[PDB]
Parts: structure tokens; sequence; C-alpha cells
């Protein structure tokens, strides 16, 4: 066990071992500090939950955070560090710490500041379908994968981060970019969704790239779902049969249809390759939508796709979702993952 030290940094009181240095409030689920790991010699990221163990569903929540991030082991995935607890028993544990790499800036700042090759849309995107080739093979979905969820470094490398672990209502109201990568489907809860909802956010991120600007910046839900109607198309009579609700097929129809339209003509200039990938992206019917694996096989990624490169994870036992448990049981299974937890190389 480690030697541990105190100290009350914005009116929250730390309790951390003595290998991390010179904390420094950043932002507040939790609150996260920056500091210095002298073991490893990385700034890191300190992040105290916030009532972990308050009810069944923050239980649970807890536990759901930190099986998933001890599983991801992957170069554009985050993964976690360490993980503690001050707690020398489990009678008196109540406090969680987890500790990442430290991210600098994100896709927002570079899409905004910065003018972008053709070259490098390609290194982006391509290191974003690899962790995404990754993901799924676990079947994980991320559900949340956005321009402020992805780190890049100097050296134009790329992380995916902030996983979706179960979004208020308010959240997703109104003029808001936490709305505009969400595929049709989800956005408006036509069917059960599955993890090609992730391609059609890689989608939105590559277009916006190629352009600069929000490819669907809807005011609103229907707002947005007219602006990805009149790119891709009224959906057909196969894929109405998909809509589970009658409520929303009856919407849906009272539509006048629309043809999809000649992407050359709305991404003037793009590389032709990339247009390409985008029409295979961008499918209303998620069941067409190209998958990750073999979107990295597409020749707009010549230059990087290397097939010995791009590895799949060890298989992800989920069955705990389905699992009803009382707070205390959530709570001992969280505390054996924290104790049992061995950190990387
Ligand atoms: N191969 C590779 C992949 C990702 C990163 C990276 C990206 C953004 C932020 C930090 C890092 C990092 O781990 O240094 C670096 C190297
Ligand atoms: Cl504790
Ligand atoms: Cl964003
Ligand atoms: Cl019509
Ligand atoms: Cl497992
Ligand atoms: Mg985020």
């Amino acid at each position: 066990r480690p030697t541990f030290y105190r100290q009350e940094l914005n009116k929250t009181i730390w309790e951390v071992p003595e290998r991390y240095q010179n904390l420094s409030p950043v932002g507040s689920y939790g609150s996260v500090c920056a500091a210095f790991d002298t073991k490893t010699g990385h700034r890191v990221a300190v992040k105290k939950l916030s009532r972990p163990f308050q009810s069944i569903i923050h239980a649970k929540r807890t536990y759901r955070e930190l099986r998933l991030l001890k599983h991801m082991k992957h170069e554009n995935v985050i993964g976690l560090l360490d993980v503690f607890t001050p707690a020398r028993s489990l009678e008196e544990f109540n406090d969680v710490y987890l500790v990442t790499h430290l991210m600098g800036a994100d896709l927002n700042n570079i899409v905004k500041c910065q003018k972008l090759t053709d070259d490098h849309v390609q290194f982006l995107i391509y290191q974003i379908l690899r962790g995404l080739k990754y993901i799924h093979s676990a079947d994980i979905i991320h559900r949340d994968l956005k321009p402020s969820n992805l780190a890049v470094n100097e050296d134009c490398e790329l992380k995916i981060l902030d996983f979706g672990l179960a979004h208020t209502d308010d959240e997703m109201t109104g003029y808001v970019a936490t709305r505009w990568y969400r595929a049709p489907e989800i956005m408006l809860n036509w069917m059960h969704y599955n993890q090609t909802v992730d391609i059609w956010s890689v989608g939105c991120i590559m277009a916006e790239l190629l352009t600069g600007r929000t490819l669907f910046p809807g005011t609103d839900h229907i707002d947005q779902l007219k602006l990805i109607l009149r790119l891709v198309g009224t959906p057909g009579a196969e894929l109405l049969k998909k809509i589970s609700s009658e409520s929303a097929r009856n919407y849906i129809q009272s539509l006048a249809q629309m043809p999809k339209m000649n992407f050359a003509n709305v991404f003037i200039g793009a590389n032709p390759l990339a247009v390409d990938l985008l029409e295979k992206m961008l499918v209303l019917d998620s069941d067409k939508r190209i998958t990750a694996a073999q979107a990295l096989a597409h020749a707009y990624f010549a230059q990087y796709h290397d097939p010995d490169d791009e590895p799949v994870a060890d298989p992800y036992d989920q069955s705990f979702e389905s699992r009803d448990l009382l707070i205390d049981e959530w709570k001992s299974l969280t505390y054996d993952e924290v104790i049992s937890f061995v950190p990387p190389p």
C-alpha cells in the first residue's frame, strides 16, 4: 500500500498517493486535477468521483465505467493508468479516483483554427476508424463520438475518449453540438440501435474536416431531421418497415419525398475517394452503412492501411448489465476491481 497525503483544493479534500505531485484544479460526475506522476514521468488527469454510490443507478454506473476503462488497451483509445482509494477495508470504502494521461487539444481546436490538407484528413479519420474497429470488436458502442471527444497532439496522432456511459433531455434540446453528430434512428428513437450509429458520427466529423463547417447544425430535432433528409433522401418502403413506432412512421410519410443529392456538388473540390467514402457512411438505413473494418480497406486510406497493425480486442463480458443488485453489492464488486488493478508496462 502506498503512503497517502491529504490536501484541500477549492473546498474539496483530496487524499492521493505520494507519487502524484503538484495537483492543480482543472474542471468539474466528478472533479478533475492535473498532476505530475513521478512513477511514470507523465502529466496526468486525476478524477475524484462525486458520490459514486449514492443510488443503485449511480453505483452501477460507477462499476460500468471502471470495467470499461480497465478493458481498453489500444493506441487510439483512452486507457487507465491507475485507480485508487484511500480506504483500507471494504467497510470504510467510499471514494474512487481514476488516473489517465493528461490530454491537450481536441479536434475542435484543430478544425476551427488550422488549414487541413487532404493528407491530414486521411490520417485523422484513419485513426478514428482503427480505434473503432477495436472498440466494436468487443461489442462496445461508443454512442457519443464528436470533435470535443477526440484528443490530438502535435504530431496529428489521435485518441478517442469520453465513452457514452448512459445524457439528459435538456442536454439534447435546441441548437447544441451534443446532438449534431447523432444518427437519426437514435435521435428520434426509431428502433433498437447498434454499433452502426458510431459510423454515422464519423461521417459527420469527416465532412466537417473537409469543409470547415458543421454538416447538420439543426436548431431542434425536427429541423435537424429535415437537413439530414435533404442530403440523403427520404426513406423508402424497405426502411419504413423497420421503424418500430407507428407514429414516427406516420410523421415520416407526411413529408414530401426527396431524392438523395449529388455529394460531389455538396463537397466541392474534395478528393473523389473521400466523396465515395462519405456516401458509404452517410446512409439512412443503418443495416447498409459501411463498417469500421470495411472502411479501413477503402482506397482513400491506401497510404496508411496495414492489415497486420489494426488489432482487435480481447472478449468483453457485459453480462452484468442485465443483473439486478443492491447498492452494497455493486459497491463490493467495484471494490474488487480497484484492488485487482494491474498497471500497464
Ligand atoms: N500512436 C499514438 C496514438 C495516440 C497518441 C496521442 C494522441 C493524443 C494525445 C496523446 C497521445 C499520446 O498517447 O501521447 C500518441 C501516439
Ligand atoms: Cl474511501
Ligand atoms: Cl463537439
Ligand atoms: Cl411527395
Ligand atoms: Cl471480460
Ligand atoms: Mg467530452
